[PDB]
């Protein structure tokens, strides 16, 4: 059984909540390890390990457990507990019923027959949320390594909606692969070039997400392979605003693609210049492209 260290404490695979497998039923598949909605009444997205799989994989199922299980804030998704006595092994999931970002942008996109179905306003809201998620990491010394819309989930469809960070795949693979499976589109130059991850990491990423927010989903700089990033940004080169993104929020972005680390601002204060944004009617009233 592993060991796992965060906010100091040390913790093992003792102190996951094991739910009795009885409990737990499943409801229907949500893609594919596979993932699953479940019930145990509290409504549960259940994370699978194939019975089938190498010793690492199994390491890094129970290591993604131990990561979750040991967060407590509000934008990073909850764990309900484990079934690891009964295969396949579970990790249990808060379900989070308005699936991940980077879909919900994708389908939810303003278009002729629901023109404001989504606003300036409810894309900072979920900026804000995340940056917030990654304030608490980065306060706690957690570097995410993959901050990225396909990582995060949303409560609800609705305006009340709030977003998590949802997934630890990343950080789970370092803490213990391939070049064409790394993020590099999500990463800075120091990452890529020289393994080097600081907490200046994840400001990096967070901007490119803030990109896939304000674009509605598109992926980061379109037309280019991941080699052409690659030589892209090591020459300075950062992406164009997303179609009808307010200077202000661009200018997030742009900081946090300084190409030195030190250069690119804290959560603290992309958090605070998130905030100006919101209280900006120039940014909110700025309406999103519609599409035909
Ligand atoms: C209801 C629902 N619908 C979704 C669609 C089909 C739109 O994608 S995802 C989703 C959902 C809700 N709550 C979770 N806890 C949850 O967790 C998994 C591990 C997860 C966590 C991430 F951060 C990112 C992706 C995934 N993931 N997506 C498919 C398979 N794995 C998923």
């Amino acid at each position: 059984n592993p060991n796992y260290c965060f906010a100091g404490k040390t913790s093992s695979i003792s102190d996951l909540k094991e739910v009795p497998r009885k409990n737990i039923t499943l409801i229907r598949g949500l893609g594919h390890g596979e993932v699953y909605e479940g019930q145990v009444p509290l409504q549960v997205a259940v994370k699978t390990l194939p019975e089938v799989c190498s010793e690492q994989d199994e390491l890094d199922f129970l290591m993604e457990a131990l990561i979750i299980s040991k967060f407590n804030h509000q934008n990073i998704v909850r764990c309900i507990g484990v079934s690891l006595q009964s295969l396949p092994r579970f990790i249990l999931l808060e379900l989070m019923a308005g699936g991940d970002l980077k879909s919900f942008l994708r389908e939810t996109r303003p278009r002729p027959s629901q023109p404001s179905s989504l606003a300036m306003l409810d894309l900072l809201h979920v900026a804000r949320d995340i940056a917030c998620g990654c304030q608490y990491l980065e306060e706690n010394h957690f570097i995410h390594r993959d901050i990225a819309a396909r990582n995060c989930l949303l409560t609800c469809p609705g305006p009340g909606r709030v977003a998590k960070i949802g997934d630890f795949g990343m950080a789970r693979d370092i803490y213990r692969g391939g070049c064409a499976m790394l993020p590099v589109k999500w990463m800075p130059p120091e990452a890529f070039m020289e393994g080097i991850f600081t907490s200046k990491t994840d400001t990096w990423s967070f901007g490119v997400l803030l990109w896939e927010i304000f674009s509605l989903g598109y992926m980061p700089y379109p037309s280019k392979s991941n080699q052409e990033v690659l030589e892209f940004v090591t020459s300075g080169g950062r992406m164009d605003p997303p179609k009808n993104c307010p200077g202000p929020v661009y200018r997030i972005m742009t900081q946090c693609w300084q190409h030195q680390p030190e250069d690119r601002p804290n959560f603290a204060i992309i958090l605070e210049r998130i905030e100006y944004c919101t209280q900006d009617p120039d940014v909110i009233n700025t309406a999103l492209p519609i599409e035909y």
